[PDB]
């Protein structure tokens, strides 16, 4: 499949090089695969999603996004335009209110009900989460995303937008995790992503179109764009067989674009995530 004139980010993860405008992919497109978009919520009836995104969980007083932003990341996984797996299913479980903020013990409860709630859908394909979050360094924080990554989940997080070493973040400092640092559409490493180690792997995180509430669009940037790039890529593989919620970061370094990026310092990958599509 080749979606024309696609948001660059789509784009590039479908290129060996920057500067294409089309995405190409295989039509299974995520289906039978799982992502929850642990954020502010999801708006379930935009059109974008096509009836394939529920709300699950909510911690606040309604399961409404009321900010925007997990509703774009989950379009970046998982929208008809916007996203990366075109086809999988989308749950949001809203950790995060209206402003954007949550606390780490109401993120750490999300993490956990993901575990769990796994168990009660049909995600035939694998079951991926999405954590477009996180703030400084938690031994909590990133215990329980070890946690939902041990329970079978892949588990995808921002790096931070600090331009600084993701060690002093959560849960982006998790090792088991996928880490996800991002990249502009020239390649060069975002101004504000933070690097270092325990990054695993970039995704296109700079003026990033998506869904937005209202039924809206909107471009914004961040780890937190980079990071859905990053589920989505899994849950496609995830349908194709290629990779388990295991292994799946893994197979995403094993099978990035190698040394495209810039500023990239000393001490962090330059993997940039990659479809390896080849019709
Ligand atoms: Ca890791």
């Amino acid at each position: 499949a080749a979606q024309t004139n696609a948001p660059w980010g789509l784009a590039r993860i479908s290129s060996t090089s920057p500067g294409t405008s089309t995405y190409y992919y295989d039509e299974s497109a995520g289906q039978g695969s799982c992502v929850y978009v642990i954020d502010t919520g999801i708006e379930a009836s935009h059109p974008e999603f096509e009836g394939r995104a529920q709300m699950v969980k909510t911690y606040y007083y309604s399961s409404r996004d009321g900010n925007g932003h997990g509703t774009h990341c989950a379009g970046t996984v998982g929208s008809r335009t916007y996203g990366v797996a075109k086809k999988t299913q989308l749950f949001g479980v809203k950790v995060l209110d209206d402003n954007g903020s949550g606390q780490y013990s109401t993120i750490i409860a999300g993490m956990d009900f993901v575990a769990s709630d796994k168990n009660n859908r049909n995600c035939p394909k694998g079951v991926v989460a999405s954590l477009s979050l996180g703030g400084g360094y938690s031994s909590s924080v990133n215990s329980a995303a070890a946690r939902l990554q041990s329970s079978g989940v892949m588990v995808a997080v921002a790096a931070g937008n600090n331009n600084a070493d993701a060690r002093n973040y959560s849960p982006a400092s998790e090792p088991s995790v996928c880490t996800v640092g991002a990249s502009d559409r020239y390649d060069r490493r975002s101004s504000f992503s933070n690097y270092g180690s325990v990054l695993d792997i970039f995704g296109p995180g700079t003026d990033i179109l998506s869904t937005w509430i209202g039924g809206s669009t909107r471009s914004i940037s961040g780890t937190s764009m980079a990071t859905p790039h990053v589920a989505g890529l899994a849950a496609y593989l995830m349908t194709l067989g290629k990779t388990t919620a295991a292994s799946a970061c893994r197979y995403i370094a094993d099978t990035a674009n190698k040394g495209d990026l810039s500023n990239i310092p000393f001490g962090t990958v330059n993997l940039l995530a990659y479809n390896n599509y080849q019709a």
